[PDB]
């Protein structure tokens, strides 16, 4: 089979992980989706010329069993760490985020993104100079997106996976 990418997108909820998803996958902005709803996407692309397969679970929180995140977290070979760039919080959270997928993961090397949603708003409460300063600290790209409009969509999955290739090459 073609090659196979585990994508986790992860974050504080209300950040636009459902949205930033479905932009990526049908390329349709989709407003309202129940926040409480956690599922796996698929998406046949081409990148650097590689034909293959997307495969993104959409996180969506606490889970029935704290054995199921660990496992997601184990299964996954990327994670997409997204903030939205007008909640200070959810800036905040990447810090458990980023510790808790390593510690699952029992890995000081875990590909990731570090993205700054929702920035077709004007009403911002983190500047990209604070979100680079993060990125530089964990050693990662960080991008800035918008579900809304597309602007930065397929370039956060795009360099995950890019992340990944640089992972599997050692
Ligand atoms: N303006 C704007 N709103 C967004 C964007 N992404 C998501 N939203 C809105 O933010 C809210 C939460 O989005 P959702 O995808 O449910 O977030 P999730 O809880 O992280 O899955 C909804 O009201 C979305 O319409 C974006 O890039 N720009
Ligand atoms: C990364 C990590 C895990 C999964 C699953 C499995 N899964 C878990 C919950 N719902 C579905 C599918 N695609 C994935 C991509
Ligand atoms: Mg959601």
């Amino acid at each position: 089979g073609m090659t196979e990418y585990k994508l986790v997108v992860v974050g504080a909820c209300g950040v636009g992980k459902s949205a930033l998803t479905i932009q990526l996958i049908q390329n349709h902005f989709v407003d309202e989706y129940d926040p409480t709803i956690e599922d796996s996407y698929r998406k046949q692309v081409v990148i650097d010329g590689e034909t293959c397969l997307l495969d993104i679970l959409d996180t969506a929180g606490q889970e029935e069993y704290s054995a199921m995140r660990d496992q997601y977290m184990r299964t996954g070979e990327g994670f997409l760490c997204v903030f939205a760039i007008n909640n200070t919080k959810s800036f905040e959270d990447i810090h458990h985020y980023r510790e808790q997928i390593k510690r699952v993961k029992d890995s000081e090397d875990v590909p990731m993104v570090l993205v700054g949603n929702k920035c077709d708003l004007p009403s911002r409460t983190v500047d990209t100079k604070q979100a680079q300063d993060l990125a530089r600290s964990y050693g990662i790209p960080f991008i800035e997106t918008s579900a809304k409009t597309r602007q930065g969509v397929d370039d956060a999955f795009y360099t995950l996976v890019r992340e990944i290739r640089k992972h599997k090459e050692k």
